[PDB]
């Protein structure tokens, strides 16, 4: 059965999505934007009040396959809203004015993997033609400097960028439903582990964003939000000189869409456990990261 402080395969998060969607249909409504490459829905869960014509922000979990409390996350997520709503006053007035497009898996194959197989395996389960080896780094294969700086040509390597942008099933779905939605999408966030950071663009060049002042502001803003609960410490600032440079990565791509607000959050830990996090630290992982949400939805409110 389903639980939010443990890791649950996919089988389970998908029976998950469809209960918490019929138990919540006044708040919650359930799509498939595409199918993975071995036929698995990629679901996304559309979090809100309905009504006509709300702005929206997109935030997906799971592109990398091992990082399982981003998984986690996503899921944790849902129910803080769908329990508080009406309770919690922000809570309250983001499910009235707007939606939250969450995508709860997008690499929902390599997850499959890191179940039955490989725990640390991280990109799709694509074939590559020529060779045996296996899969494509989501987070290298968006149209965004594509594969000129921190990505492999080669098929066998973990950060391997794909025939094209777009190659993957999972990437082209994702980039279509933003590309349809995109006049109603004000941020993206994309949730992925670990390091405690929270990444802002640019990763595929050490150019700066034109809201650069304002993204440091705010990114500063929530990982001092996010320590006040457990003292949790995050570093933030723009992904190429933060972590490294890393051409063809999501956040890059919805940012040069016309999305301003658009973050890349690393959660717990520094590297104890890295990708292994116990499910113990589960819930305070999400507890904190939802502070830091709630803090940045409750500022791009603000500035609609
Ligand atoms: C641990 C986090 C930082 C992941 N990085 S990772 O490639 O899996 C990795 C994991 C472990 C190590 C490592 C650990 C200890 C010693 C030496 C190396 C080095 C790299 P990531 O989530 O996969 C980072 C992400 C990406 O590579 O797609 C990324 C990188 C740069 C910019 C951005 C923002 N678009 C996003
Ligand atoms: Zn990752």
């Amino acid at each position: 059965g389903h639980s939010y402080e443990k890791y649950n395969n996919w089988e389970t998060i998908e029976a998950w999505t469809k209960q918490v969607t019929s138990e919540n249909p006044d708040l919650i409504s359930r799509t498939a934007i595409g199918t993975t490459f071995l036929g698995n829905n990629i679901y996304l869960l559309k979090v809100g009040k309905p009504g006509p014509n709300k702005p929206a922000i997109f935030m997906d979990c799971g592109f990398h396959a091992r990082e399982w409390i981003s998984h986690a996350f996503c899921q944790w997520f849902v129910r803080e809203a769908v329990l508080t709503y009406g309770y919690e006053s922000h809570m309250t007035e983001f499910l009235n004015k707007l939606d939250f497009y969450v995508l709860p898996v997008l690499n929902i194959d390599g997850y499959i993997y890191t179940w039955t197989k490989n725990r640390m395996w991280r990109k799709t389960r694509s074939t590559n033609a020529g060779t045996t080896c296996i899969g494509t780094d989501p987070n290298r294969n968006f149209d965004a400097g594509w594969c000129t700086t921190g990505a492999s040509t080669d098929p066998c390597d973990e950060t391997y960028c794909g025939s094209a942008a777009e190659s993957e099933k999972e990437t082209k779905a994702l980039a279509d439903f933003i590309r349809n939605n995109l006049s109603s999408i004000k941020a993206y966030l994309t949730i992925h582990s670990y390091s405690q950071m929270i990444l802002y663009p640019y990763s595929y060049d050490y150019k700066l964003p034109e809201n650069n002042a304002e993204l440091n502001n705010l990114a500063k803003a929530a990982v001092k939000e996010l320590a006040t609960l457990y003292g949790t410490k995050y570093t933030y600032g723009p992904g190429a000189t933060t972590i490294y440079p890393a051409a063809g990565g999501s956040d890059d791509w919805a940012y040069d869409q016309g999305i301003k607000y658009s973050f890349t959050f690393e959660l717990r830990d520094k590297g104890r456990y890295g990708f292994i996090l116990p499910e113990s630290q589960i819930q305070a992982t999400c507890e904190e990261t939802m502070l830091a949400i709630k803090y940045v939805t409750n500022y791009v409110l603000g500035h609609l």
